[PDB]
């Protein structure tokens, strides 16, 4: 009489400390009664590490579990995509709390919440956009062709039109999507987004682009080392600082690079934690293989107008033809990759950022290396007790235990399985 | 309720001193926002050799990123092609440029224009067609027919009148399709172009032959020499000039050949610095498996009326019925091929061209070898001080050393292997 | 909005001496401007042997290029074929001519035409149909059927049915299509022509006919050996002469045979010149599998109503059931095949007849032996100086260079490696 | 516009000695025009033997070829089969006539028509019926099923009803349709015809059960032996005899048997001939392998109401429900196969019957052993001057010099690859 419908799932998400986006669907009917108590979560979870397993040196075995509250403002729903037959695909993320509504520390889009608030109180309003690269694998046809090239574009077939669209519909505001450096190499941006919204974008970009290649029978690959002797595969996060109220307030013409004083202040947090943010930004044992790509690299916490060898670079404004000048003025942190938590990762900038301003930090030898394994990256990260103080203790206990025992997993392997097997986890 | 579409992207493109057209592309409903400040670009693409690799001999390294700025009137547009459910395509030709507007020196498309610009001062139009052979691979069928005949272009399928009607709706004026003497080989023709257009029609030509073999599962190839002991695949320029007005200034009968006074400065600065122009119009180390195909060859600067052993060639006029005669005069240079950059290598024939007229240069032993290796070609681009001299300083640096490294790349690697290899750049 | 069509080609071409066709084609909307000028064309085309190669013995290196000049009269235009989805065939036979309207002496068509003339001038018109036998590979189904058999029709699927539709679109007048004796040897004949449109009709026949197998993916071969031992293909060449009138005067009952004094004269010209014809009608290394086939046979000049052993034959009167007789009067000439080029094996014919009836040439020892190899063929013609005296010189010369280089390159050759060889190239 | 249609051809056939139908085909819209004429046809086309071969002992070399005129009362039209692409089944039989008119010799269906006729002089029609068997070859699904079995006539899908169904179409008056003894062995009958008719009908069943089997990509086999091992495949000849009045000439109550004094004389004329109307009726090297299948069998000249261990049976009247009985009656002659030439085989038959009346032959030791080879049977049929004295000379000629060249192809030959090597002919 009537084709009947398969039933439309709603998943609520959280995004872990893994860089890994779990949840739990239930049918579009009961979105209404499921949204006030969300959904069951259990603590131990944020033990896992990449290759899914919870050590003995977690804190959450036996402790009671938790709830996986929706917040109804960060909803994706992109309805179609290249497969006609395909479901949409549609979830909330939220936050993790105890079960009389108790803020639980260790949930990362939470903290990241609480340290826009910090930045609120003060009058500081953030904006960012974090802009991905991935490889694209199964495409039909040829060897891949040139980097960069209108034939790699070519080359993608439909990927590329489809791609944008559902981040369209994802509500994204997708707006630049690119063939890379790297065979089957391509990079999406998209416009900036206040605060939490802006990581929230950050996940959406990878579970929607990781959607679409699924639709059309292809992979993609986000770890930072797709392939032994690969180009690497980058996140830029670009970060603006704006009165409450749209005034650019990193820039300052004439002042040398455009720069504020509260800009250099700002920019002088992050240089001088970066050795930590790097367990935090670049967090996995292939983000490694990235950062000190070749036999000495070492590569330092250092700033640029001017080249990408330097970890923080100003992006100066385009004048050319209109403009206009300033509010397109930002600060792009570039040792980042995939294997983060959006959240967490803008969250641990932020914080050494802020950690900046506050003691009036000057911008300079007063220059570290970033470390060089991710064992090294949280040596550095227990050290610098200025920022460990700004994360809840919990969190950090549970981070800091869960990747020593992700290194723990993956030691004695070789850089090339290491990169083969982060390959297969993001 | 509707089946949604896939997003249009357009794209931003440059073709690069690699002979490479690159860019990045964004949705169509931004298009007019976007071209004002066209799309970002940074300057050390421009050091990217065949091979993808760019050295530390290049001048572009930390050096601040550019702007791609397209030219709205060198839209392309292909609604449709044999596929049809592949996405339009659609992109524009751009300049590059410095963040606050200013033409870079290194840009090709630049260097082109500057140079139609000094041929309008002293009251020259420059028109011009490109003449594009290519080997079309993947046919199904029996091996490949006779040289030139009905049954080879019947082979090709759908593809010839699928790659007119892309070529039309693109603009370029497709005029002939044939078969060509070598196995799977055809070549397609346009109508001439004034200046600029002229080249951005060879480099359309080329991306659309591409994109339609692309929507058919077939496979093309530009390169000098498509295989070990093929018939080769060149690109022949037919260049006409013409009084702001369309009165042919080439061309006048009985005096021999037809050939004006002017004609022949024009013809003798083209003959005296083509040892150079090899270097740019034969840039690659497969583009001397072409110029010198058999044991000794040697190849060198002459004119013919007559003979296609000659690297310039007078098209006489067609009187037979109707005409008219001397519109269709023009001159045809001949060691060419199409791992140029159609702009730059237009632009360096019109320069020495432009020479030879500029010092009355008579038309004659009086007569140069063109190189035998992409190291010779070097050489002797280096020692014509008078013609790199009209080069933009930084295009030749970034040139010259991006060939070198070219050429290390591509070292002690037999004539066969190199033939394979680049085989798989163009 | 509308889904888009692929521009229809319009081929100008012109059959070589190799009895190839070959040539270039342009859209439909630019027949009319193109009709005047034809194409270009390279006369160095006319020295490339079967297998694709110009020696240096050939008259044409240097020299200037040539027209291919479209007779409107000859276009052939079949819309549909047995795939829907593939372009039409269309296309018009060219004569060659120099750059200002001057007939090119090497040009098949042409001379033909000149000869048909000849013909008109003293009062005859020539009326002609040449019968074509071709080998039809990749048909599905079992071992194939007896000779001549419905079995062998039957299994031919839709091709036959489309092929007679197909002829009947290209205005061939298709009349009779048949299995022969081969496996899978199939015949289709149809009605005659006058003069220059009978030869345009032998390769309209040959080239739809491969369109058509092309269609159904299918393949043909007219090698007069197709395969080692097979049966071989002729082509037979039914040849009547008419006063400007429609009266025949080949025929007149009563004298012997039903032929005319006239008849007589003709035929003992044909019969005379014989080996010498075969350089032209048997042109090819691969023709001597078929004239000489087995051991010692040898082949000789005569003449029959009675048998099939006789190189010429009079094909006597139907009258049976109504008729009329003596329209259907005509001599066969047999020893032709498919690796001609009908306007040149045509012209040839009809020269030896003119030189019979121009010196009244009795009708008889006064039998020659047919030759043995391509290379007895063409001493024979070189030792007939009455023959090569009609030849334009030019053609003589490029032909004769053209064959030998032909042989050189198939010398050594065994006997079936070279009919291997030929099955691949008509 | 309008999607063209393939031309429906017509052919005009004949059946060879050799049991084999041949011919040429010709577009529709000519048929009328070709009628009268027929098609060409080449008088040593008889001699070829099963193997596709002709010898020199053939009479008819050099020998001016004769016409193929089509009956039109004959003609077959199948419009539609199994596959819907499928070109109609469109054909006449002919008889061959030398070009003034003049009945041919060596023409099988003119021979069979004259019989008839010197049957009619005497007052007697011919009514007779062929019962046919093949092996149905390629069909899906389990090993064959049991004899006779609903199953394997459930097996071939969608044949039986396809074939029958050409059948009407053809006019053949299909009436039964049955699985027979061997594996994938049927059996399809028809209803009498009267004279050439019955033979017609006996090729019409042939040529349309391979169609049908063509069309579903089946194949039939109508060999004596289909296979080594197999059960044979017969073919029964049903003949009644009638006064020019539809008066049953064969049957008489109450004489016993209920066969009329006429009748004996008839079947005494078969019987005493028998050993030489095998050269005829079975008249393949092949036809031993089922005439004489094991060891000794030698096979008799004999009578049965009885028995199918006779050469002639009697069938009997059936009562039963209704009728009506006599009309009915009938005898079988039961030593033929699908190798043999309706036309030739009914026409032998009939003459032996004939020369039984003719010399009041009575009806009987009296009886012969049938031959045991195709060699036995053409001495058989040598020594038998009153019946070769019935046959045209040409055509005993031509068959026996065909035949034993057929032996001579197959001679050496093992029973298995004898028999291997005939389930490929029919
Ligand atoms: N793929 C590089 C970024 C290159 C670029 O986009 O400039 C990375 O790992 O960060
Ligand atoms: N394929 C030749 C051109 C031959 C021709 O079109 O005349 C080349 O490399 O330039
Ligand atoms: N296939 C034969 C012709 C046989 C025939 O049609 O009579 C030949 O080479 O000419
Ligand atoms: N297949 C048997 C006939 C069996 C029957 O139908 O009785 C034959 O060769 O005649
Ligand atoms: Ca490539
Ligand atoms: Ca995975
Ligand atoms: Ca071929
Ligand atoms: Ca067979
Ligand atoms: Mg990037
Ligand atoms: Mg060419
Ligand atoms: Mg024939
Ligand atoms: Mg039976």
């Amino acid at each position: 009489m009537n084709r009947l419908q398969p039933v439309r799932l709603v998943s609520f998400v959280t995004t872990d400390l893994a860089g890994i986006t779990r949840g739990r669907s239930l049918p579009l009917a009961t979105l209404e009664e499921q949204l006030a108590s969300g959904c069951g979560w259990v603590p131990a979870n944020s033990s896992l590490t990449p290759q899914d397993l919870i050590d003995e040196s977690s804190p959450w075995g036996s402790h009671g579990d938790l709830r996986l509250l929706p917040d109804p403002n960060s909803r994706v729903r992109v309805e179609q995509g290249p497969d006609a037959a395909a479901p949409a695909l549609d979830y909330l993320h939220g936050n993790l709390v105890e079960t009389d509504g108790t803020p639980w520390p260790a949930c990362p889009r939470s903290l990241l919440r609480a340290e826009v608030e910090r930045y609120r109180d003060s009058g500081l309003q953030v904006i960012a956009a974090f802009e991905h690269e991935f490889s694209l694998l199964g495409l039909p046809g040829e060897r891949p062709a040139a980097a960069f090239s209108l034939q790699a574009q070519r080359a993608a077939g439909q990927f590329p039109g489809w791609l944008v669209s559902a981040l369209a519909q994802a509500g994204t505001e997708p707006e630049m999507f690119l063939p890379e450096y790297g065979q089957r190499q391509y990079e999406v941006t998209c416009r900036p987004a206040q605060g939490v919204a802006a990581a929230d974008r950050a996940v959406n970009v990878r579970e929607v682009t990781r959607e679409v290649a699924r639709q059309m029978g292809l992979r993609t690959c986000f770890a930072p080392l797709p392939a032994p002797g690969a180009v690497t595969n980058g996140v830029h996060l670009h970060l603006s600082l704006q009165h409450a109220d749209g005034s650019p307030l990193l820039y300052e013409p004439g002042r040398p690079n455009d720069l504020s004083e509260l800009g250099e202040h700002w920019a002088a947090g992050v240089l001088a934690h970066l050795p930590a943010l790097c367990a935090l930004t670049a967090p996995t044992a292939a983000s490694y293989l990235r950062l000190k790509p070749h036999h000495w690299s070492a590569a330092y916490a250092c700033l640029g107008l001017r080249n990408r060898e330097a970890a923080l670079r100003i992006c100066p404004v385009v004048s050319v033809g209109g403009k206009p000048l300033g509010k397109q003025y930002n600060l792009e942190f570039r040792p980042m990759d995939a294997t983060t938590c959006p959240h967490l990762a803008m969250a641990a900038v932020l914080i050494a950022g802020r950690l900046g301003i506050e003691r009036r930090l000057p911008l300079r030898r007063g220059i570290q290396a970033l470390p060089a394994t991710l064992g090294d990256a949280l040596d550095c990260l227990q050290r610098d007790e200025a920022l460990c103080a700004e994360l809840p203790k919990p969190l950090l206990d549970t981070y800091l235990a869960m990747k020593r025992h992700e290194l723990a997993l993956t030691a004695g392997l070789s850089d090339d399985d290491l990169c083969r097997h982060y390959a297969e986890l993001y």
